[PDB]
């Protein structure tokens, strides 16, 4: 009896291979979820968790009926919980059972019910899996939903299209009307999927969904939301603010049109789903709507005698597809003349709903990396004060890079706490360009404020050490090559200044054209009174190829060496001190305590 | 493209069938493909490059052209692991392995999590799979941060999973751009050795002559440069530099690192041979940990340790 279950499970084992194929499935397995289905319900969605014997390691097992993508849902489930799992396993079967809820037979003439079992491995948290237990039913009852409403949101689509190509009614005040009807009938063409649908009555700017013509995953939300057209949009493309767990990726789209049977009353048709994959690639030409402002905005681009045609083209065949919308032909001049001013170009764009922040990041291929995604992502949650950023990734050859940044906004904020000014705008869009600088780029960057010669600056440019490069900043880059350059032949330069801490200072030391050891330089700071806690030493090749060598130092004085009553004697001490310090670098004194005196009583 | 567009939509149709793969994905990634070898393949050719999407490591492949005036070079590797940076290398280790005069490649990179590179080598034809998968490492290695070479030269150590865990991140960055990956094995070995405290000295000879790099572990409590030199300089040889370095242990117990160049004075004798030189490295630090602990005074007396051979 229980061969034959594990049989099917196994045929569907996919990659997250088929190697340990009898340890990932025991028989103790199979009776879990054999005693999970032993009592069931029609459209009952029943899950389990099997914490695991001495073999196998944690498996779950549900027992529903065969929906569509039940599996998708459920690895999503996973991921967006951070659910480890090993394998998945999706063995539906032709089951025949009682009127009390009993199984009677179970093959692969009755109902097909899909069985499902993963093994998860054991590093997983208890409580996110509970989690998942119970997320589960919920889930795959939309999943069953729609599977069974998709037909009607089929046929709901195909007749609103007539209607829009045919608005004979009056009912649709816009002349993009066969426009509209088209791209409906586009996206109906493998180019949309649809979770739900809702009707909804628009009137003294509350928006009342009508519940009959609900199909899909709306059936089981409560979740009106506000009117979603102006007076004038006949067609209007929103953000869900809900996760279908459906599938990976962005939140679902709503659709909306905008319907007027009568003088004081307006209807939206509101269409919830996604986009497809091979839409979201289409040609930006193929889709209606799309060409038309596109060919309307490259009028003006070819009158503009300057401004080229397949330059902006190309300039735009980027920008991804779900805002596409939102923009008229006049927020495309922007746009394109946005783009067309190494730098970090930076787009926003308030939502109708303002849940979401639709942002787009531009920046030199060879510059992206993970980290610079996650400052950017940073540096947008913060700016704009999010509760959550998605991020889609794209990369060619192209040479600047492209991410649509999805920023979630926490309900109950308006369209107008959304400082989505053109202001703003560019000033974030900079706290990235610095984002992408290396730090060579930015130091040169500094020193284009300095008067230093060209040729220097390329050779210090590449000439500056990594250990430099890590241990320093951008702007610290041109008062070092100020007085790198400053050196003469075995000279020495020191730079005395106070440390971000109490009683401790940081003290640079400039050795120009010969190395020296720490054996020897020590015994003349410490004839100084001061105690010296560390040094860390750098050594490099100057413009004209001589090695100098560098000495930071972090040093306390002795306790009896008393404070600074103001700035201006600590720069007096700093001055004496230096002076003193060459001096006994170049062996013009002695070195006992009897230096410490210029410490103790401000002597040269 | 005529011809194109038909295999195109043919695979197309397989892609749109296997649940998984998707579409634009695998779409974007066939796009990148140069456009001269595209006469070769059937869609059975393509599918073979779409259930290789099927299937933590580099995977490389090689074919040499009919004329063999270019080779077509395609790689496989995360998402997260790619720079421009591991561009140029695979480019060197690419046009040096197969002794290019020039290189071109694609950029091809998506949510997919596999980058994808198609690079063409450009000759003035060993593509067996022998050479072939040699080369594959060494992108393998290119890809590898050090933090996970670390732990792969550790994966031949016996230490516990929990510790290496704990000394991946552990380790500081500036530990991670002035070492090496298979230098933290030694490191951690010697850290998890230490005591409260503690110190422990290990000396070796640089890559020069009459240069010795000397490595100071003090296990428990940070020591400043102005007391530990007297110490050594009070054997003679001069320091030359100090690199310090501090860091977290798997118990919390922060351990400092000071590394010296050092050189003896030119009156100390050499070592005629290296278990000589072995012996003297081992009384110093007798020596010197006996200077440490207080065992002893600090005096030029010590120097005799180095002249004479002296415990």
């Amino acid at each position: 009896m229980i061969r034959r279950l594990s049989v099917a499970f196994l045929s569907t084992y996919r990659g997250p291979a088929v190697a340990a194929h009898d340890d990932l499935v025991s028989d103790d397995l199979v009776a879990a979820h054999y005693r999970l289905a032993s009592m069931r319900a029609p459209g009952e969605t029943k899950a389990a968790v099997y914490p695991g014997d001495a073999g196998s390691g944690a498996a779950l097992q549900i027992v529903t009926d065969q929906a569509p993508m039940l599996v998708d849902s459920v690895t999503v489930l996973l991921h967006r919980h951070g659910i480890a799992y090993t394998a998945i396993m999706n063995p539906v079967f032709r089951v025949r059972r009682g009127l009390d809820g009993e199984l009677l037979d179970v093959r692969p003439d009755g109902a097909d019910e899909c069985w499902i079992l993963v093994p998860i491995t054991a590093a997983a948290d208890g409580e996110a899996l509970t989690e998942a237990t119970r997320l589960v039913p919920g889930i795959l009852a939309e999943a069953r939903q729609i599977g069974l409403d998709s037909g009607a949101m089929i046929a709901a689509l195909h007749g609103l299209a007539n209607d829009l190509a045919t608005d004979l009614e009056g009912h649709f005040p816009n002349a993009e009307r066969k426009e509209v009807a088209a791209l409906l009938r586009w996206l109906a063409d493998g180019h949309f999927v649809l979770l739900g649908y809702q009707q909804c009555v628009v009137g003294d700017g509350n928006a009342e969904v009508d519940p009959a013509s609900r199909l899909g995953v709306l059936r089981l939300r409560n979740d009106v939301l506000p009117p979603l057209t102006d007076s004038d949009d006949l067609l209007v493309l929103a953000q869900a603010t809900m996760p279908s767990y459906l599938r990976y990726g962005a939140y679902p789209y709503i659709v909306v049109v905008r319907e007027s049977p009568g003088a004081s009353r307006v209807i939206e048709h509101r269409f919830v789903g996604l986009f497809t994959v091979a839409a979201m690639n289409a040609n930006a030409l193929e889709i209606p709507l799309i060409s038309r402002r596109v060919e309307e905005a490259l009028a003006m681009a070819h009158r503009d005698p300057s401004h080229p045609g397949q330059l902006l083209r190309d300039i735009i065949q980027t920008i991804p597809r779900p805002e596409l919308f939102a923009l008229s032909s006049k927020q495309l001049l922007e746009m394109a003349l946005a783009v067309v001013d190494r730098r970090t170009l930076l787009f926003l764009r308030a939502d109708h709903l303002a849940h979401f922040v639709s942002c787009l990041v531009y920046l030199p291929r060879d510059r992206y990396t993970t980290a610079v995604r996650l400052e950017m992502q940073d540096i947008l949650v913060r700016e704009l004060g999010g509760a959550g950023i998605d991020y889609s990734a794209r990369v060619s050859e192209s040479p600047w890079a492209v991410v649509h940044f999805t920023v979630r906004l926490p309900e109950g904020t308006a369209a107008d706490s959304v400082d989505t000014s053109l202001e703003n705008e560019s000033r974030i869009q900079d706290l990235l360009t610095e984002a992408t600088r290396n730090w060579g780029d930015r130091m040169i960057s500094a020193a284009a404020a300095a008067s230093i010669s060209p040729a220097a600056l390329e050779h210090y440019a590449h000439a500056f050490p990594e250990d430099y490069k890590q241990a320093f900043a951008p702007q610290d880059a041109i008062a070092d090559i100020s007085l790198i350059e400053a050196l003469q032949d075995d000279s020495v330069k020191l730079v005395l200044a106070d440390t971000a801490e109490d009683r401790v200072w940081k003290l640079t030391w400039y050795l120009g054209g010969h190395s020296a050891s720490l054996s020897e330089l020590l015994p003349m700071l410490q004839s100084m009174g001061v105690v010296v806690l560390e040094e860390r030493p750098f050594t490099l090749r100057r413009t004209d190829g001589l090695p100098v060598w560098i000495y930071q130092f972090k040093i306390s004085p002795h306790p009896s060496i008393p404070h600074a009553p103001d700035a201006e004697a600590q720069r007096d001490t700093a001055q004496r001190f230096a002076d003193a310090v060459t001096a006994i670098w170049h062996g013009r004194v002695e070195i006992d305590r009897f230096n410490e005196l210029v410490m103790r009583a401000g002597l040269t």
